[PDB]
């Protein structure tokens, strides 16, 4: 009695919540000094454009690693930008790991205000049909699914703890759309997931934390022949692939105190592409 | 050269496929009469809603368990309707087991046309945050979804021998929206990568068989009052559907009524995910 | 107090409605014997195979026409399966007309238990930045969307008066996805209009009946080209156009008890078009 | 022959286009110094947040009003943050008006490169089926579709003109849910129309404009209380959103931030589309 309780989520106490205190500037609303961001999957591609543009924001930058040394990328950072950053070497599908690399982040950098989940891995082997072994499957989910969850559960109860938080999933225009002409099931059914588990955890962590989704269209960074690109460009409306620069506005977006309304969203940016 | 080629699967052949002769008459499109359904969970609740009804319509139906025999279940049907039936024990989690039940299965009655992947498995366990056992998650993922990708790994193989087939895979209006109050972000999550694994199945086997998905909304089967009365409220219709409700749905999707349906998501939840 | 409100609808009254009783054999709950169908568009095309496999289901259907005189439709329908049919003319653009059709055809048959919008007309002048004259534009409008409103406007009425009815919207692929390479933004923003309508009259409407969109993909049945279609065929995941009768078994299930827990959706019959 | 033509459309010439070159630097992207802004139902609400936002990021802005003189707002912003700004009267509903409004702007600022088409007619009636003046609906399609389609066919002509562009029309929640308690199909309607407008226009643009929708939740700008309860408790934030919360996504979307985002929705509402 005396309260309007929510429908979502008991945990966000007697309705309205408040809303933030914010600059009434709306260029300082995408700064990010005196924030820390972890960005997963860094030490090239999409992680490491991301992690280098919230450095340009002025945010120190946790990079995570795997089979390819960054500890002088994350030293880069630091040198060019004057921002604490450290990397961290783990393979995400592991929950152990993640736990433990989250807890030392936590530890070196005092807190965690941002996480961007990136996972990195592709189906290349066609039509799932003929793919009678299962550990090709198996590994996407890992990885694409799995992994993603681990950094998420981790990352949720650091949020809680202080009462903050951005976590940013990267998704695909695969968790929207079936990729043609290369056969991707297993891929795209991982991403789909990964964009309903950010929707799922915007409810559950919204009294402590924003959770959102970047889904890129065709970036220029494999087994791809130029007859497959050709298709990908003639269905495209802007009629090309992407830039990795043409996503950093939309990670600082979400990172920031630009979007502090918006949570449980999917940002998509596919020149187009999921129109058609 | 000369040919169209499909963007989206050069197995089609050359451009334009041809349409199947279907009944003039709109009632015979949703007969089962000659065919064989095979129908997952289908002990109770949703699935024996289905295998009942595919009986009706004229389909052998083998139906699967897991918990309790389902034999005289499989025997009713096989009573009642003058249908072929049997029931087979399968832990859908384990790939080993489901290829050996689906290649029993098609042994036992010479092919399968119609297939329900239908998963059961639950969570009750509130806020993800507290469970720090992965056994949950684990346990969700590993039936709701990758036990949908046996079933369906295998069976894809059935209807490309055979040139026909209708897959139905069974997600949930939680692949679509979040349910509140009771929060289950692993089922959720579960629930949209069936959703689109049955979007990727319906390009990767058009050439031989249709795939779509049943998103049911809270239906009755065999949850705290005011959990229930929240459901009711943002419900448009105002309450929980019936089984009988859904059989609807999967007996269009089966049968030659929806020949050019592919790759659709049928949702059955009293407009639910209207608001 | 005593009572559980929606928070849908509260015409709805106390929670929880009352699930209608049905058979419990599946192939009765599709006969549409004892019910009145009232389904526009009806002289030819789609709205035609609808209006037969109706009757076939046992329902008296008054077909409209316009251009075309259809009373030796409704005719042939009387004749082959022994059901009352009349023919109504009806210009769709002229709410007076759709008023004074509606009351009609519910003096003629008594009732009216399921209505079919079924709103006819195209975008043939391509990109619209090149279409100064607003009359192409305004004339999309009127018939696709403010002809749909209007005949959902006064059936509503009837099914409140009778406290039931089943209404179907026929959409379009277009309502969801932009066509490609015949540019057509009128006839899209109409569609995707008529399935919102759809779904915004299925809350307020849910006291008395349901309602549905059946959204067709390419159904074959005027300005194509061949070089055109081919690349409809190439987008199509099935590799083909749909046939009018792959569509009436979708309209039977809407129109039915076969679908008694089912409104504010959008059935999608387009061998897979939208899923690329 | 020879050339790689698009599906979408043939303007764009032989494929693949070219990227545009881009700042180094992350924040330099939102910057809109050098270039010009056209806001409508920009005297206050959303728009006049989007109007002074846009100042702030350094644009020469054009307001719009139709109901109270907005120099005065014109002023400020051209007081405060040092651009060129002025005030145009214009009743949308009607094409001649805004196309000698659009057609008076660009001579007056000599080109524009941001557009925002904010419609503000709400529908405040209640059920539909009670109110037999399409009156209501005609207004609510003239201004909230029409008058949106109406700044967009103009503004084309524009950004093709200049090969370079960038609209976002304002849609709402409304376009993709249904509104409860306070029921309002055709404002849904409308709204729905614009979101899939924009898609549309985007393909069709796409050689020299992006066109995206912002979709705002329950703002609190300048409904009973029982009523504005239910949206909270419905809310997963638990609150309205503040005007200062939407800027941040037209800025994103106006400015070089968001060069490979054409066709895209841009949801700002606390969560309420996700349950
Ligand atoms: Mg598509
Ligand atoms: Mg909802």
């Amino acid at each position: 009695m005396g309260e309007i309780e929510s429908y979502c989520n008991k945990e966000l106490g007697p309705l309205p919540t408040k809303a933030p205190t914010l600059s009434k500037n709306v260029l300082d609303l995408f700064s990010l000094k005196g924030k820390v961001a972890s960005v997963t999957g860094s030490s090239g591609g999409i992680g490491w454009a991301v992690a280098e543009a919230y450095a340009q924001a002025g945010a120190d930058v946790a990079i995570w690693y795997n089979s390819h040394p960054a500890d002088e990328k994350a030293e880069h950072l630091q040198k060019t930008y004057g921002v604490h950053s450290k990397a961290y070497k783990c393979n995400i599908s592991d929950p152990k790991s993640v736990e433990e690399t989250i807890s030392q982040q936590e530890k070196d950098f005092g807190t965690i205000d941002v996480f961007v989940a990136n996972a990195g891995v592709t189906w290349t082997q066609g039509p799932e049909i003929d793919v009678d072994n299962y550990d090709s499957w198996n590994k996407i989910i890992s990885v694409d699914l799995n992994g993603v969850y681990y950094c998420s559960h981790n990352i949720g109860k650091i949020f809680k703890k202080n009462g903050k938080g951005s976590l940013i999933i990267t998704s695909s225009i695969s968790g929207k759309i079936v990729n043609i002409p290369q056969l991707q099931a297993p891929y795209n059914t991982a991403k789909a997931a990964c964009t309903h588990l950010a929707k799922s955890l915007a409810i559950e962590w919204a009294p402590f934390a924003r959770v959102n989704t970047i889904s890129p269209g065709y970036i220029d960074t494999d087994f791809a022949s130029k007859d497959m690109k050709a298709k990908w460009w003639q269905l495209t409306p802007l009629g090309r692939e992407g830039l990795t620069q043409e996503l950093v506005g939309g990670y600082l977006y979400l990172a920031s105190n630009a979007s502090t309304f918006t949570t449980g969203s999917d940002v998509v940016i596919d020149g187009g592409y999921t129109c058609p």
